[PDB]
């Protein structure tokens, strides 16, 4: 019956880290003749604005940044709940208290502010702090590695709120992010389950076990496909649609 | 003796949120030709460059952001102070974990994030952190009246850090502030008191107690002026050099 395309951004429909070829934006409009397409990133509206262009929920007829968690559907705004709401004030609290009452335990060589960064469905929990300059970044970033800082932290954040469902992820140089179990990329399967798609193919090129598109890719509902780089997504949409 | 003209950006030369307007901006460079004119605001260099526009180094003698932990003279950097440098990282760490600590043993109803804000001259502290809502932060503030929450947390710290040259000065609804003794407006005045001015001229608009020129303008190294708006330091401008 009807489709659906959903497409991973960073390093699936473009080059890892910088804005997608016109090349490839034509063919997705080319494609969208013959079936709808979606995108989804964990980055803000913003940087997915930045990488696809500002009209970005005009050429797209999904959009989910941020996981999903904010989500635009033919150009308008969904439905959307935040971590406050779905956790619950006290478990949030208690996760900040430890957090907090673990950071000033931590020896480092520096430390900043932005500790806690609240967003819209996840703790970013910096040791250094967020408000690092860029120095000071690489060198806690390097630190970490040598005494396995945000290792050490997460596994005993894991073990205090085991059961509490949660999901503890660990990026970039400083940071991890803390957030509900479920709510990864595959958060956004809530809004095109009951859209009457007989078939939702995904792509992404992280489907390796303990990439940011596994959960999605091995999800049932979606037909998942492994890209290796934008040209091969386009390699495999030339071959199932045309 | 010479004589040298210091202005608040704020309120003194432009109108309140607003950039300098041509005319101001005029009159002071022909204000220029009779006396040495300098600049003090407690913004950053770069919005200080959003109010006096993007030349303000050459347009000015002397420019003071931050209070004058940065400061240009004569169109060159002269100096630059953050209170990780001056207070070292040793006891400034000593000063965040135990923030860090102390905010996990607060019962809240909401706790949110960014609790610790690093800013070049002070650091602001909040226990219900800066993300949360105006709702929020009306919520936290009739708990905080009622239960003494800043006044209890600014006694422990100043028990704890204040031989070592630190003010607390609670401040708005939720949070506070933490900076060294005499990091205000004065501090600029280490920059031009070698310079060898018979009389220093300050212009503010918030000369009055609680207020960001109120203590330099107490000052005795500062003739100062109370302003209530760039008409009025035009006026007193006149009525003194011309
Ligand atoms: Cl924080
Ligand atoms: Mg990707
Ligand atoms: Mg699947
Ligand atoms: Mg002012
Ligand atoms: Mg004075
Ligand atoms: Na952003």
């Amino acid at each position: 019956g009807p489709a659906l395309c959903l497409f991973d951004v960073d390093g699936t429909l473009t080059a890892p880290r910088q804005k997608i070829t016109k090349e490839m934006d034509d063919f997705l409009q080319k494609l969208r003749q013959k079936i709808k397409i979606g995108v989804v990133g964990g980055s803000d509206f913003e940087k997915v604005q930045e990488q696809l262009g500002n009209d970005v929920v005009e050429k797209y007829d999904y959009v989910f940044p941020e996981n999903g968690l904010v989500a635009y559907k033919d150009g308008k705004l969904l439905c959307r709940q935040n971590i406050q709401s779905h956790l619950g004030e006290a478990l949030i609290q208690d996760l900040i208290n430890y957090c907090l009452s673990y950071i000033a335990k931590i020896k480092l060589p520096k430390k900043r502010g932005t500790f806690i960064e609240f967003r819209n469905g996840m703790l970013n929990v910096s040791p250094i702090g967020r408000s690092c300059s860029q120095e000071e970044r690489i060198e806690f970033y390097e630190l970490d590695k040598k005494e396995n800082i945000r290792q050490k932290f997460v596994a005993d954040l894991r073990k205090e709120f085991a059961g509490k469902g949660l999901t503890f992820s660990i990026g970039g140089q400083i940071s991890f992010d803390v957030f509900p179990d479920g709510w990864d990329k595959r958060y956004c399967l809530r809004h095109v389950e009951n859209d009457g798609y007989k078939t939702i193919y995904f792509f992404g090129d992280k489907t390796m076990p303990g990439g940011n598109d596994h959960e999605i890719f091995t999800d049932p509902r979606t037909m998942g496909y492994s890209v290796t780089a934008p040209e091969d997504t386009r390699r495999i949409c030339e071959l199932l649609f045309s």
